[PDB]
């Protein structure tokens, strides 16, 4: 093992730990573009925790912009010494979309006086900040040649993803003082999350949680339908990876859409979905 390897493999731990759905998908990659994940995955999960004050997060940021200006110089990185190694690494050898780093840096920041989404489209502009930028640096990485169809699948996918994480996390988030929903929706269907925290779903929670599911599952039909702007063997990893992510709405319904746990997909039920894609392929 040299020490890049080391690198990776401590980037890894941190996807594997945060996400054992992701990590079940793009594990299966080839060795080259796996390691690429792994390292963009751990740099943006660092910046996802780095509040907890400001300082950590400033500090990734300039790593990052160390690596941006300097692509190919030794640098004393401030943060995570390996993960950004790693970053940089990769970034030898494909081309970073550095200002999508910039843009999530940008909505970790003000995650920091948060304050409830007045409309949906303020919601669907923090799933883009925090998921579609990442999904936007992953496309050198899982499509041969990039164009504006890439980066716009790639970015739909990753801010579908994060939805259907706000659709999981509902109760958890509430603990945390965070609801995601947008208030013009929350008070359309007649909906107050610290009362259904409180006394149990009903059906006007019901109503509102599926109207956002069913954004999700279209946009997720949207970019199944598009899979073929990604490399033939991303292909199947992706859809694996959305698979188990969606499969994450069914759970949360079979759990009656409870907000005192998180739901999941047992990693049996993984291998299935696997199973039946890598069949289709
Ligand atoms: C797999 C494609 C195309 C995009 C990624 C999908 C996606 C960013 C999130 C969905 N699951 C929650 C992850 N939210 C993201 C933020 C917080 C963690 C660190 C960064 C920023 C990466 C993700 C984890
Ligand atoms: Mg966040």
């Amino acid at each position: 093992m040299t020490m890049m390897d080391m690198n990776f493999k401590y980037c890894h731990k941190i996807m594997k730990k945060h996400s054992k759905s992701f990590s079940y998908a793009f594990d299966l990659l080839p060795e080259d573009q796996r390691k690429a994940v792994w390292a963009i995955y751990a740099v943006c999960r660092k910046i996802d925790d780095s509040i907890d004050d400001i300082q950590f997060l400033n500090q990734i940021k300039e790593d990052i912009q160390s690596i941006e200006k300097y692509p190919y110089e030794y640098h004393h990185f401030q943060s995570d010494r390996r993960i950004m190694m790693a970053l940089q690494h990769v970034a030898q050898h494909k081309n970073i979309a550095f200002q999508s780093f910039y843009n999530l840096i940008d909505t970790v920041y003000k995650d920091q006086h948060f304050t409830m989404f007045e409309t949906d489209a303020e919601l669907f502009g923090y799933c883009y900040g925090v998921a579609g930028t990442v999904g936007e640096v992953l496309t050198p990485i899982l499509s041969d040649h990039e164009t504006h169809q890439t980066y716009d699948v790639a970015r739909r996918l990753g801010e579908s993803l994060q939805l259907i994480n706000i659709l999981r996390d509902v109760g958890e988030d509430f603990e945390n003082e965070r609801i995601y929903f947008s208030k013009q929706r929350l008070k359309q269907y007649e909906v107050d999350i610290a009362e259904v925290y409180q006394n149990g779903v009903n059906n006007h929670y019901i109503d509102l949680w599926e109207y956002y599911a069913a954004i999700a599952e279209k946009d997720f039909r949207d970019v199944m339908d598009q899979i073929k702007v990604f490399s033939i063997e991303a292909q199947p990893i992706i859809e694996l990876a959305a698979r188990i992510y969606i499969e994450i709405l069914d759970e949360v319904r079979q759990a009656n859409y409870t907000l005192h746990e998180r739901v999941f997909v047992e990693k049996r039920k993984k291998a299935k979905l696997f199973h039946e894609i890598n069949s289709k392929y």
